[PDB]
């Protein structure tokens, strides 16, 4: 894909809601189909069937699959067999051995564990990675924490730690640097204040969970 | 060990102290006795007497040795020999090499140091680690540094840095995370901020000084 | 050099200026004659001439080349050939073979990329380094963004992170610490909160680019 050509909003979309696919598009630069969390184990089967049956335009789709190693990935690379995408998103990145498994599709790892932060260089640096995300939410949970932002609303510092730590190694190889999702849809402030930093630090791209963040995100990166 | 079945409040009780031990096993869920500065150098020989001749429950207590390659840590080694202690702590852990000298021993790392925090990834993944811990005192003295707190008390940001270093190098080779000492032991605010901060991004255990620091830190690790 | 002998205020000087090269090192602790972005152009040749004809203290002076593989630093190195300096700095500085590449000369690293950060341990450790500096104007644009400061005026994470990243790579290999100038000249406040705050967490030194700011970082250093 030529993802800088894209700009920098980028919308998660459930893969089990076809009927929502057109919208997200338009309302986005980047759409990313997801089969991940996004979408009920029950109706997973039924991502995969609309991922199939109700196709996007390749050069502004990305699909999230399921992680290293799970019987999901595999029905999810399955099922991308007969579309026309070609780079996939990564959750819980963990080794460049996850990402050149993916070849020869272009990957975006998302970075949301210890263990993706620690080898986040050895992920960016793997052949197939075009961009780096990170998530905070699971990089607490698998953790064993509790919380990813403290009572202010500021993140921890272990966030703040592999947020820089993802920026920096996507950088240093050339990738993609993509900032994490604003969970508090309705808090279009911390949303700006978190874009326009981002933007300010050099990411690429700020990833939204609705479709109301986009012109945020694409303000935010004007200039 | 049973690391995690115990709780999170673990105490540190100078070895040259026997008449203390049981006491501090009763207020703590894990004791450190502690062979390096805990014990001035001339009431080092008593300490490893009294480590000797005054037991503690060896799943519950961990032994902080004195650091690799010193005539000291050869001495404490000898010592543990008539002991039933299994697991060891070994302060400024610099390298995968002083962990895996002490094996067949189960390690907690003790990282207080900057060749300590730049391999804190090599000195989690070695084979007898279980824990991962970081100080900041002698990771600013040894930097030639002053003060590892800033005027309105926050650490400052190389300890900040270190902190999640660690946390990240623990949590992604599954070892115990262990937070810092909280040195000012009457500031039960500062700690109370420290230990519901350091349960929310998963450390496991706060260390303590003190024995009226344990109830603060089981009630932020409630949950 | 007897780098640590010498005082923490060191001093970029323009080696287009020989006019200037007595009064700069009268101020400073160690002058840093610069080929690099100080000088124009148009200037470098006339600079490489200034530094031949216009010698400094090699004791107390270091010399501020061109990037890694640029014609400018191979010319850097031939007008060099001529002086007595033993001791460059290298900004942009990427790999440890960058590194390497200068010896037998001693070398200053100047850490001012993403590339630079994630390899900086690789960069401290090379024969040829003596120091390690950081830059958060060039890591910034490099990094694709727009400001290294927010607008409250601290910098942002990127930087801090960067900042700890180098401090200790640096000392974890036992090299001089070099903290980043303070660009607002007139801004004394800020130099001062940030060269005390160095000087706290074990920064040998504080660069400086206007002779004014010599005193307010030696008054930092004291102790």
């Amino acid at each position: 894909m030529n993802l800088r050509a894209a700009g920098p909003g980028w919308l998660f979309c459930p893969a089990d809601a076809p009927e929502a696919f057109a919208a997200a598009a338009a309302a986005a630069d980047v759409v990313i189909l997801d089969l991940e969390d996004g979408v009920a184990e029950a109706q997973k089967p039924a991502a995969r069937n609309a991922l199939r049956d109700t196709p996007l335009d390749p050069e502004r789709t990305v699909v999230r699959i399921n992680a290293g190693g799970t019987a999901d990935q595999a029905r999810d690379l399955e099922a991308l067999a007969g579309t026309a995408y070609t780079t996939v998103m990564l959750p819980k990145a963990e080794s460049a051995a996850q990402v050149i498994e993916l070849a020869p599709r272009d990957v975006i790892a998302l970075v949301e564990t210890a263990r993706g932060a620690v080898c986040a260089a050895e992920i960016a640096a793997a052949d197939p990675t075009v961009g780096m995300m990170w998530g905070a939410e699971d990089l607490i949970a698998t953790l064993g924490g509790s919380s990813s932002r403290r009572a202010d609303g500021a993140y921890r510092d272990v966030a703040r730690h592999v947020r820089s730590t993802i920026l920096l190694a996507a950088s240093a190889f050339g990738r993609l640097a993509l900032d994490a999702v604003h969970l508090d849809i309705l808090d279009v402030e911390g949303l700006q204040e978190e874009a326009r930093d981002a933007a300010a630090v050099g990411f690429d791209v700020t990833v939204c969970i609705h479709p109301s963040q986009i012109p945020v995100v694409r303000k935010a990166y004007a200039a």
